[PDB]
């Protein structure tokens, strides 16, 4: 599995020494550099390959400016590097339509943004070397702003990889050591497993010794009834059957809003499939390859539900509490080394065959609940009891408690940092594409 490109595991706040944080910060930054350096021509940075996201030049500068802005806010920095750039690159976008984004969106030169990145790197490195790391770090400690910036950089490694995937292959260059998972051919039978009901506690305590975003915190007990879930995420080969049974052409599997999305975008298959010469090819990060039939299918929420509609019989997606019960049970002390047991943290540079990582079966019997691809949940993004916005970033999650965003959990092959662990709560508009799939659920 992928070894040459290595991502350092997250660190407990009780062990966030200066030396360990230097290593984690250096690793977070060098990883993003490797991804951004995969674009061959500078002119490509002014394309926005995802029509619902900013041009690539924005994301080249956004991670660096985020660090600077948060460090200034806690007064660990007395001035920025470029106040215009810190405004321009301050916050991203989350539009419902490409027309909204186009109306909203003069960009600087690529070389100028790279120079800003390099200056910002040296400025943060000097802050780290000149600040006392009095253990333990915590949410009211000034260094929380640094913990925030590193996790924000690592999330944008994930979200930018999806933008580069939407560029033509001729515009990107695979980094040395990038390795896709193998494919074993057709997948095994995807059996439904009974998950025994139980009570779960959602949320994270304020004094938990791990960095977290504001929406992670709170406390909610939820009694979860028993339910059936497929042992594997739905595979490309399973979704091919859906296509061959006219899944995209039957309104009864969709609803008015999702059908409208499909029609307006002329969708006939998942985004990274392409039909040519009788067969589907598949677009990995940098190459088009024969469709890996045993990999989890990558779809948006509309497509996942349309598949559930074709299955019928009340087939549905899990709730947040059901996923937590299946993944972590009713008990919990996080063990960071367990990240190595799943397709997380660049173990592979792609999704893997369901069940290939033999250490990736949860105690519930379900495979790749953690890792491989994010999995969609029928759960509107919402706060847990006790939620409180952090003063450093009050708009992080509160604007998205709008019943217009569905959640996803578990992490993907590209996921790094604290986002690979138990408490991270992820959310997207249901039409949006991520490294995300789904499994199916029935009550009986
Ligand atoms: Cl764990
Ligand atoms: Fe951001
Ligand atoms: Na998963």
């Amino acid at each position: 599995h992928m070894s040459f490109i290595k991502s350092q595991l997250p660190i407990f706040l009780n062990n966030c020494t200066q030396d360990s944080v230097i290593n984690y910060f250096q690793n977070s930054w060098e990883l993003e550099n490797i991804l951004m350096r995969s674009i061959i021509d500078d002119e490509t940075f002014y394309i926005n390959p995802d029509p619902l996201r900013n041009p690539l030049i924005f994301y080249l500068g956004h991670s660096a400016a985020f660090y600077i802005n948060k460090l200034i806010r806690v007064e660990l920095l007395e001035k920025g590097i470029n106040s215009d750039y810190e405004i321009l690159f301050e916050f991203g976008v989350d539009p419902e339509n490409a027309e909204e984004l186009n109306q909203a969106i003069n960009w600087p030169d690529v070389r100028q943004v790279w120079d800003y990145r390099n200056k910002a790197y040296e400025v943060i490195l000097e802050v780290i070397k000149n600040t006392t790391f009095d253990l333990p770090i915590h949410a009211s400690h000034p260094l929380w702003a640094l913990m925030m910036g590193m996790e924000h950089q690592r999330i944008h490694f994930e979200t930018s990889s999806m933008l580069l995937r939407q560029l033509p292959t001729e515009k990107v260059e695979k980094p040395q050591g990038w390795q896709y998972a193998p494919s074993q051919g057709v997948p095994n039978t995807n059996k439904m497993i009974l998950v025994e009901g139980g009570t779960v506690t959602l949320g994270k305590a304020k004094d938990n010794p791990l960095y977290g975003w504001d929406c992670e915190y709170g406390d909610r007990l939820v009694k979860v009834d028993s339910f059936f879930a497929s042992q594997y995420l739905v595979t490309n080969g399973e979704f091919l059957e859906f296509i061959n049974r006219k899944g995209y052409e039957t309104q009864s599997y969709w609803n008015e809003k999702s059908w409208q999305w499909k029609e307006e975008n002329k969708v006939k298959n998942p985004k990274f499939w392409q039909f040519n010469n009788g067969k589907y090819s598949y677009r990995a990060m940098f190459d088009e390859i024969p469709l890996p039939l045993d990999w989890p299918v990558e779809v948006n929420y509309y497509e996942a539900m349309a598949y559930c509609g074709w299955k019928g019989k009340g087939t549905r997606l899990m709730s947040e509490a059901e996923w937590n019960l299946a993944a972590y049970g009713s008990n919990y002390q996080v063990d960071i080394e367990k990240v190595n047991d799943y397709n997380l943290n660049l173990k592979f540079g792609s999704p893997s065959p369901v069940g290939l990582v033999k250490t990736a079966q949860s105690h519930s019997g379900l495979w790749d609940l953690r890792g491989n691809v994010w999995e969609w949940l029928d759960e509107n993004f919402h706060p847990l009891p006790g939620f409180e916005p952090h003063f450093l970033y009050e708009d992080n999650s509160a604007p998205f408690f709008d019943n217009n965003h569905k959640m996803m959990l578990g992490g993907a092959w590209v996921t790094q940092g604290t986002e690979t662990l138990k408490y991270y709560r992820n959310w997207f508009r249901p039409n949006f594409y991520q490294h995300a799939g789904f499994r199916i659920v029935t009550n009986h």
